[PDB]
């Protein structure tokens, strides 16, 4: 679990916190309450507590005086894996928050009409939430659905659970310290009623998912802050996707990743056909086209960038950066040619929109005329520095051309797609990209659902999507799409 971060935490809560109910070796994390975008990992030691920094700007989390990670998930687990290495800071025992904020059965004050409403209308067997409870302040409601699949045959159910001394009840039995302890129990073992109706809770409720003409409604709800609420309870299912990256970790591998712990999951991993195989890069399939997010080359991976193109048959590149090296300059100079190792690149023509320079390469395999083929590199280039775009036009515009340039291949690979670490810029492109095509195809008329897509994605490569800027751009991407429409 991803308990240890406590959301609505002050510095000096997290101080009294860990000097209270923790000891030494115990930790958690938190938002940066002047600074939002940072975060800090508060630990204790030595009966004293530390407080370690944490930005992330927008493509990774730096930890300060420290390695750089995709997730926080991700750092926590290194951590507490490789002693020693935060300097000397033993991270033993995660103290857990009981806060119900950022759960996805949560709904805090919704009131218990409009509870059933949405449980008639989008619930199905199982789905459930948790409500503040309007008789009784201080208490909470367990709203399930149970029967079948008007109809007459399903039901609602509410449950009374009742706050006792800081302690959570369904009215008998075991008392619980936080509402997800509560939950998580009658997850594992169902309450059951008199004449045998088993109340599970098989899924929360989907209040995310939203037809896409009630894009601009969304929005302005979610304005008025619910992105917040939004973005901490995708950020909190994290630890789901703590998948497998050995192969990233091997000797062999390590000088060839641009960020040593911004590794690729194993499952889904673009495998390169001593340890020739490896390349920091993942297929991203939607759950029709694909992707390729991957990193910004180093001067010992331009080789294995191509080979990966040319392997895939990607016939087209988006690279989304223009006071640092981000990415390594991996194509010919305009009109020039260049081998890089077995594969040939001529740069044949650049052109210049105002957002992006488009380079026509021919990418082909050395001693071999047959293997040419045209690779379309759109470098986007006025990202700010700090932040996301103010307006999305640019963005759209971009991945528009960029859309009908691989439709009009047949037969073409995934969209390469790549930024610094591959995940912020890259999986914000990404997203938006799977959001339109949607609208694209099916029209306005179609369900489309922001952090369960962010989910998917992220199940496929580490952190894709790094901020609440980028979550929020998101949604203003894709309300700007459907507006010009
Ligand atoms: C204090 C307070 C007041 S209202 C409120 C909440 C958050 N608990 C109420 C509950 C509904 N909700 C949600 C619901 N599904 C969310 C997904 C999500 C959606 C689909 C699949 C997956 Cl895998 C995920 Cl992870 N991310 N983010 C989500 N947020 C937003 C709002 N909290």
């Amino acid at each position: 679990s991803r308990r240890w971060f406590h959301p609505n935490i002050t510095g000096v809560e997290a101080e009294n916190l860990l000097l209270t109910r923790g000891v030494d070796g115990s930790f958690l994390a938190r938002p940066s309450k002047s600074n939002p975008g940072d975060f800090t990992l508060s630990v204790r030691r030595n009966g004293a507590v530390t407080h370690i920094k944490i930005q992330n700007t927008g493509d990774y989390y730096d930890l300060y005086g420290g390695e750089k990670f995709a997730t926080l998930a991700e750092l926590v687990q290194y951590y507490m894996e490789h002693h020693g290495q935060l300097k000397v800071i033993e991270l033993k025992y995660p103290l857990n928050c009981a806060d119900p904020t950022s759960e996805r059965w949560f709904h805090g004050h919704l009131s218990g009409k409009e509870a059933e409403k949405l449980l008639t209308e989008k619930g199905k067997h199982g789905s459930f939430l948790v409500r503040e409870s309007q008789s009784h302040p201080g208490d909470f409601v367990l709203s399930v659905r149970t029967g079948d699949d008007n109809d007459g045959k399903s039901k609602v159910t509410h449950v009374m659970i009742r706050c006792q001394e800081l302690k959570y009840d369904v009215g008998g039995g075991e008392r619980f310290d936080s509402l997800t302890d509560l939950v998580e129990h009658y997850k594992k073992n169902p309450m059951v009623e008199t004449l045998g109706t088993v109340l599970q809770l098989k899924q929360p409720l989907n209040t995310t998912r939203i037809n896409a003409a009630e894009i601009e409604s969304r929005v302005r709800e979610l304005s008025k802050q619910g992105f917040w609420e939004e973005f901490e309870t995708l950020q909190q299912q994290e630890c789901k996707l703590l998948y497998s990256r050995k192969e990233g970790q091997r000797q062999e591998n390590k000088n060839k990743n641009r960020y040593k712990n911004i590794l690729p999951f194993d499952h889904t991993r673009v495998v390169l056909h001593p340890v020739s195989d490896y390349i920091n890069a993942n297929i991203i399939m939607p759950e029709k086209k694909s992707y390729i997010a991957t990193q910004g080359c180093l001067q010992n991976t331009v080789n294995d960038f191509w080979r990966m193109v040319f392997q895939e048959n990607s016939r087209v590149i988006v690279m989304t950066t223009k006071g640092k090296s981000k990415c390594v300059k991996y194509w010919p100079d305009e009109y020039a040619l260049k081998e890089y190792g077995v594969m040939r690149v001529r740069n044949v023509k650049e052109s210049a929109a105002h957002d992006y320079t488009l380079r026509e390469l021919k990418l082909s395999k050395v001693g071999q005329g047959n293997t040419e083929r045209t690779v379309w590199q759109y470098h986007f280039r006025t990202w700010p520095d700090h932040g996301v775009p103010s307006d999305p036009g640019g963005v759209l515009d971009f991945l528009e051309e960029v859309h009908h340039k691989q439709e009009s291949i047949m037969d073409a690979g995934p969209v390469v797609v790549h930024c610094s670490a591959g995940i912020g810029r890259t999986g914000t492109f990404i997203v938006i990209d799977i959001l339109i095509d949607i609208i694209r195809e099916k029209g306005v008329d179609c369900d489309i659902d922001v952090p369960k897509t962010i989910q998917m994605v992220r199940s496929q490569r580490s952190g894709m999507v790094q901020t609440e800027a980028q979550y929020r751009f998101i949604y203003m991407a894709v309300q700007h799409y459907i507006e010009t429409l």
